[PDB]
């Protein structure tokens, strides 16, 4: 009915990486109890707010399907409460930076003694045992540490950060694989495990195709399909030409295909006026004829300077310029619909405005209107996994300490034991 | 002792998205049996080969921990073998493009009739029921459909793809979450499920913070922390300033922070000839004092134009421009180490060559040497999740059809039948 119904998650996480993971577990039915610092709670609450003294969108789009309890974990009575909650939890999730939980008294070793069944899941910057184990890491630092930044953007520009959250949310989703894997192993052992994802490794996993390319480069000295391998196409900022004579580490390739077969980002009508008025167009080698028909170049079906991967390298960027020319007069949608007639893989650059209001994404539950009576409704990204046997029921993100008392009742605490704790500045 | 021990995966997948997912399952212990086209098989085998007549690195770095059987599924005899295999399978992963398996005869409904326990997992371009459900989609096409390209690169350049495989490996990791969540649910119901991830939605899920930004922009007309909101810093290509006056959809922000904590990509010594000689440098709020001592500008500790996020977010670029000057004569690693002395969140852009031979990434098992006695050893990325109770065991990718016979014999077949199928050109 819902894969994580009845899994309870003691969630210590803050910001993006850890909360993204617990939220998505929440969307699959887990009972996520989020533990927050007394007074402020999760930073994201006060970051980039749109209305004052209202939880930010940063917070709400990463914290639906959870309850909040405030807790000072430095206090004798808070540690006592934690022990009870650990005994009821299936997974504890944390992204606190190294040794921190151990310093609260909750080493993996003691946790095992409190609940041999509980899984301990962590996000960190670097793996345990890495020389950089101790370094401090946010989204873009991890994109840098993991290879994305070096391999993204252009040959004549800097390393470029990706808009997508290659380091926070992607670590989050990786962690969520770890957690589920550990739940799968517990069915056979009766025991919990420790599991950790490092932002660098999560990034690296997504840039695995670039570690393909580094080895290709080391062994052959060239990467035929990169723009720098087309003679006198690519120039550094001083007008000097670029080739694989000089390159010993995988370079930026602009809008080249990557793991996609050859491709490029082509202008559509209005690109001067509209930043996102562009398609991506792919030359699959198996599609050469189809493409010649579309662009009205029958002469290129048989010329061997044009009809194999190999002949095409001499000229790839000239081909792409010539295709661009046909799109000169059509918006990205006309171009995608035209391309689709030929089966060619080609699609528009969707702007975020287009995405936030697309009827298709709301039909399938991928953009979702969350009903929030307190802060006002708001959009969010649902579950990118679709299942035959159930639908996520997303509900609004918790207010600070909203559920503190309700959670203490589920633990078995009389109403005056709760009164004590508020006054003691534990909760 | 290995989370997917005894899970049997009927793997139909090719290229990157699907295989990434089944490979990672194989690392966690799954019995992955890859079905391949008679004669050529997975097209990655012959795409960017480094040695002739040898499976490429693209194939080997996405197809460890699997066996190969060749099979013609359009044949009566091959459908019969498929039915037998589906009855032994726990999960059946596919990325064929829509309706394809249904046309082979294996609709979800017949599959259930064969095995009410099997999970059917799919990668698709767009979600079932989306207007674009039928479009063909590779890596960078999905990056475009999902919002990443629109929000990646610079305000004065084109939408830009990421070097990270946001569309393929990303999608395959999200699928892997769907698969594990379905295995968790099957312990409770005894039943399999259908599960699908669309590349558009996998991308969009990593781009959630950009949906936060769209809504902030819609509600307030401005994004204070984006470069375009510091007066006269940002210019479009032909001499004209840029502001949020004109911007209704989240724009490209160069190497801005992404979140609530501003950062930039900063030149280090050697940048004019070394593409990856840069550092990312994040102004955390709490860390401004320490930033002021590393810099040796102590005037900024009490100047309110300088010591608050509100004070800071109109001179932000001037500030990075001056921190950058401190780094002109030091490298990457020097700068980072200077910055760790103050717990400042700063790190190097790692190059792919630095990462390919980094000793830490090899010690923690994230870059792993694969022992491949037929093609030569090669590197690959291993498990990004680290577990206290087991270690993945990485084992080389299969030769086309290497395991056909072996797998037919596990299907209870007879050595006469086997040699008949080879001859009948079905295997
Ligand atoms: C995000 C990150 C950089 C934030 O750093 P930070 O502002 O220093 O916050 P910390 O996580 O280190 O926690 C602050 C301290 O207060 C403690 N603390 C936090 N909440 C508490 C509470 N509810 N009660 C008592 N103590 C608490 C922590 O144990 C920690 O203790 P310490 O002084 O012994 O180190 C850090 O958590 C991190 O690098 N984690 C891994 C990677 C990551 O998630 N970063 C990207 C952000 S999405």
């Amino acid at each position: 009915t819902k894969p994580l119904d009845g899994i309870n998650v003691l969630d210590f996480t803050h910001v993006q990486a850890g909360p993204a993971c617990t939220q998505m577990m929440g969307f699959l039915g887990a009972n996520v109890i989020k533990i927050e610092r007394r007074g402020s709670g999760d930073m994201t609450r006060g970051w980039l707010q749109d209305k004052p003294n209202v939880d930010s969108l940063y917070f709400t789009m990463f914290n639906c399907n959870k309850r909040s309890i405030e807790l000072d974990m430095k206090t004798p009575e808070g540690k006592e409460l934690l022990e009870q909650m650990i005994k009821k939890a299936d997974v504890m999730v944390e992204n606190f930076g190294p040794g921190a939980l151990d310093r609260m008294g909750f080493t993996w070793e003691y946790i095992q003694e409190l609940n041999p069944r509980v899984i301990l899941a962590s996000v960190k910057g670097y793996a345990e045992g890495h020389a950089n184990e101790h370094l401090k890491v946010y989204e873009n630092v991890a994109q840098c540490s993991g290879g994305a930044a070096a391999t993204t953007g252009f040959w004549d520009g800097p390393p470029t950060v990706s808009g997508a959250a290659l380091g926070d949310s992607n670590s989050g989703m990786h962690l969520m694989i770890g957690i589920l894997a550990a739940l799968e192993i517990r069915h056979k052992t009766g025991r919990g495990q420790k599991v950790a994802v490092a932002m660098q490794d999560a990034v690296l996993n997504l840039v695995r195709i670039k570690l393909r390319d580094q080895q290709r480069l080391e062994r052959t000295g060239i990467l035929a399909e990169y723009p720098q391998a087309q003679p006198n196409f690519a120039f550094d900022r001083d007008g000097n030409p670029l080739s694989f004579d000089n390159i010993t580490s995988v370079p930026r390739g602009g809008n080249a295909g990557g793991g996609g077969q050859p491709g490029w980002m082509l202008k559509c009508k209005g690109w001067e006026t509209d930043a996102d008025s562009y398609v991506y167009f792919t030359i699959a080698a198996n599609m050469w004829p189809q493409i010649c028909d579309m662009i009205d170049k029958p002469e290129w079906k048989d010329d061997p300077a044009y009809n194999t991967f190999e002949g095409r390298v001499d000229k790839l960027m000239d081909i792409f310029s010539f295709i661009e020319t046909k799109f000169a007069d059509k918006d990205k949608f006309e171009v995608t619909e035209w391309a689709a007639q030929y089966g060619i893989p080609c699609g528009p650059v969707m702007s975020m405005k287009e995405l936030a209001h697309d009827p298709s994404l709301q039909k399938v539950g991928t953009v979702v209107e969350v009903v929030d009576e307190i802060r006002g409704n708001h959009l969010t990204v649902g579950a990118p996994f679709k299942f035959s046997g159930f639908q996520p029921e997303i509900t609004r993100a918790p207010l600070l300490g909203e559920h503190t008392d309700e959670v203490l009742k589920e633990l078995g605490l009389d109403d005056a034991k709760i009164k004590e704790l508020h006054a003691k500045q534990v909760v």
